[PDB]
């Protein structure tokens, strides 16, 4: 090990939260939906760009051994480019509920004021959701293996690595991180002091730095040097790149939502779709429960 006692216990708590709130087999993801003027033309034309490189087919395995596969329609210029968004809204909403439950287990997060707990969740939800997706992603077949469900990227590796979120998943997977390293990335992402609407900048910054040092010292003392000499800094680089991709994808959601509303109420709150506690009643209730 080689970490202080505060540090070994800090990981213990994160790992615990991860264990209690991450459904790696997706056993409990049920009841989800499946497919069955000049100003506005530029809006639709930008949504096509927003959606075209994020297309997956869907595989769904049945208890009996049957397989249902779904290939999405090719872009014919109409509403058909939205066929998977209701299913994704349910998958992402299921994921965020787990992220919220993740944060509340953590003493340092729980000790923060409700309004700051909200702001931290609004800024980190996509990021922590995508870090969790990374651990079920298979880079050899381009597939997120989510228990009975599978999402495969449709062939069209050099054109894929153009979309920043897809390059991220490949780069991150290549690093071969430990469970403990993934969960530490989550904390560092969660306790970001310069999220919109955070009040206790000083406190959150102190907590983040405390988590980064634990990740830095975890790597020093659990990896053969100087092979992984810069793994910590690589991870920090990808956290920063992940903060940027979050913003881009949040703006994508809003453009799509503008012309084809589909976001769940929890998503509406998380991403600013229309008092910080009074404008986020679902989050507040989700945070005030046990
Ligand atoms: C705020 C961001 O929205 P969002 O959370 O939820 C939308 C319903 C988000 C969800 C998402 C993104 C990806 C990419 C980007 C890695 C391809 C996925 O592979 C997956 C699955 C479920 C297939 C694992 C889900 P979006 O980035 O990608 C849609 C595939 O949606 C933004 C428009």
């Amino acid at each position: 090990q080689g970490l202080t006692e505060e540090q070994r216990m800090m990981i213990r708590e994160l790992m615990d939260a991860q264990m209690k709130t991450f459904d790696t087999t997706f056993s409990h993801f049920k009841n989800f939906r499946l497919p069955g003027s000049r100003e506005e033309a530029a809006k639709w034309s930008q949504v096509r760009k927003d959606l075209c490189s994020l297309k997956v087919s869907l595989q769904l395995r049945g208890e009996d051994g049957s397989v249902w596969n779904y290939k999405p329609p090719a872009d014919s210029g109409g509403k058909e480019i939205f066929s998977l968004l209701p299913h994704m809204a349910d998958m992402s909403t299921y994921m965020f509920k787990g992220i919220i439950s993740f944060a509340k287990v953590i003493s340092y997060f729980r000790d923060l004021p409700i309004e700051d707990q909200i702001s931290l969740l609004k800024g980190a939800a996509f990021e922590l959701c995508q870090l969790r997706f990374n651990t079920v992603f298979n880079a050899e077949t381009g597939t997120w293996e989510c228990g009975r469900l599978s999402y495969c990227l449709e062939d069209t590796f050099q054109q894929l690595l153009l979309e920043p979120m897809l390059k991220f998943h490949y780069m991150l997977k290549k690093l071969q991180l430990h469970e403990e390293e993934y969960v530490l990335m989550q904390a560092i992402s969660l306790f970001s002091p310069d999220r919109p609407g955070v009040l206790q900048h000083r406190v959150v910054d102190q907590l983040q730095e405390q988590f980064a040092i634990t990740l830095k010292s975890y790597i020093e003392c659990n990896r053969p040097q100087p092979a992984h000499r810069f793994l910590f800094l690589k991870i920090m680089a990808m956290l920063t790149e992940l903060r940027s991709i979050n913003a881009q994808h949040t703006q994508r959601l809003l453009r799509i939502q503008d012309i084809h509303p589909f976001a769940t109420p929890l998503m509406q709150e998380l991403f600013g779709i229309t008092s910080l506690t009074e404008r986020h009643k679902i989050l507040h209730r989700l945070l005030q429960e046990g």
